[PDB]
């Protein structure tokens, strides 16, 4: 019965995807942005610059206050507000409601993004993550336990819409076969890397490097980051790579953005980025191929140009690998929670360079991949 939440996503990479909510009786709608890198259910429940309506407390006859605070920072941006409990729906999704925990943000910086079009956002993690503390339950698990969907998602997000199928996985949103990686510990969704490869080329660290201090996969994060060891040696050999052309040492750090007269963009230069991801049996693992169509992300010219400009969307971090937006983008992600897993597809919507295709592969042998994980 999935083909009722085929497209239920609208937005971008660099925008946030976002799904229909209903909060309250009588239902009010909101855009939520959907957001697997943490487990918080949060709507702006008051006026905002940039919020073009909010969930309103009062109208609703079903709402319940909890009467205990809350704060959330993330990478970027955070908010605060108050814990309650009301009725949720998903218009393009289940048929089905359920009281479930809500964060009215009454207060937020740099949280709320103009124009974006969504009012909340739904984190889809694990409980352990949760603010203030594991025993705030998260929506999903409410969904599960209140109703009889299966205990999993799959989200197909295209560049330049997307579907989250809710209970279940549908099989013409991707081709090829599904290869699935161990949830490693249910907090975020973390993964462990075991190798990475650019244009054929072993990048030779030690695996660690890829998971220090962890590798998550985030829908609410738009660029591919690395840890700081990773990030040089990736961008060194791209440089190396595309060292054809000549580009501001500020487009390496995903400030500036370079642009190509109307279709003329050398992607020939950049090179494919491979990730290989811990498999389900022993000595086992996969590989997803990244194409440049993935991490130079398209944006608007600063100018009348109508030229093709993009932004590096790889980035530095000091938090972990994430597996962001524009890796997701082109591939069919399924977040097996009930089997403690996550599976990769080549995406139905995924880009088309002229030579090259991205790609779910394996399966690889690699010996010794436990000592991949970070401790
Ligand atoms: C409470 C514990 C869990 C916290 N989890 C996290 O911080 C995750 C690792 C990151 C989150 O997935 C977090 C959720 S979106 C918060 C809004 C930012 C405005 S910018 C945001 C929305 C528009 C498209 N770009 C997005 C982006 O790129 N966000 C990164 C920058 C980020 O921060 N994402």
């Amino acid at each position: 019965s999935f083909v009722e939440m085929v497209d239920n996503l609208r937005g971008k990479s660099g925008q946030g995807y976002y799904v229909e909510m209903t909060v309250g009786s009588p239902p009010q709608t909101l855009n939520i942005l959907v957001d697997t890198g943490s487990s918080n259910f949060a709507v702006g429940a008051a006026p905002h610059p940039f919020l073009h309506r909010y969930y309103q407390r009062q109208l609703s006859s079903t709402y319940r206050d909890l009467r205990k605070g809350v704060y959330v920072p993330y990478t970027q941006g955070k908010w605060e507000g108050e814990l309650g409990t009301d009725l949720v729906s998903i218009p393009h999704g289940p048929n089905v409601t359920v009281r479930a925990n809500i964060a009215a943000i009454t207060e937020s910086d740099k949280f709320f993004i103009n124009g974006s079009n969504w009012e909340g956002i739904l984190g889809l993690a694990y409980a352990e993550i949760a603010r203030p503390d594991d025993s705030l339950e998260p929506f999903f698990d409410s969904l599960v336990k209140q109703t009889h969907v299966p205990n999993l998602f799959s989200l197909q997000l295209c560049g330049a819409g997307g579907s989250m199928i809710i209970g279940g996985i549908d099989h013409s949103l991707y081709t090829g076969s599904l290869w699935y990686t161990p949830i490693r510990r249910e907090w975020y969704y973390e993964v462990i890397i075991v190798r990475v490869e650019i244009n054929g080329q072993d990048l030779k660290m030690d695996c660690k490097e890829y998971n220090y201090d962890k590798s998550i996969v985030d829908s609410g994060t738009t660029n591919l980051r690395l840890p700081k060891k990773v990030f040089e040696a990736a961008v060194k050999s791209i440089k190396a790579a595309s060292s054809t052309e000549k580009f501001p040492d500020g487009f390496w750090l995903g400030e500036q953005l370079v642009c190509w007269q109307a279709g003329t963009t050398p992607w020939n230069i950049f090179p494919v980025i491979s990730l290989y991801l811990m498999g389900e049996v022993t000595n086992q693992s996969f590989r997803i191929t990244i194409l440049p169509q993935q991490y130079l992300r398209p944006v608007e010219d600063v100018a009348t140009s109508q030229d093709d400009c993009y932004k590096f969307a790889i980035s530095q971090s000091s938090t972990g690998t994430v597996m962001g937006a524009v890796i997701m983008e082109g591939f069919y992600v399924v977040f097996d929670r009930a089997r403690k897993r996550i599976g990769f597809a080549v995406s139905a919507c995924h880009v088309h360079d002229e030579f090259r295709t991205a790609a779910v592969e394996g399966p690889f042998v690699t010996l010794d991949m436990e000592d991949c994980g970070y401790n």
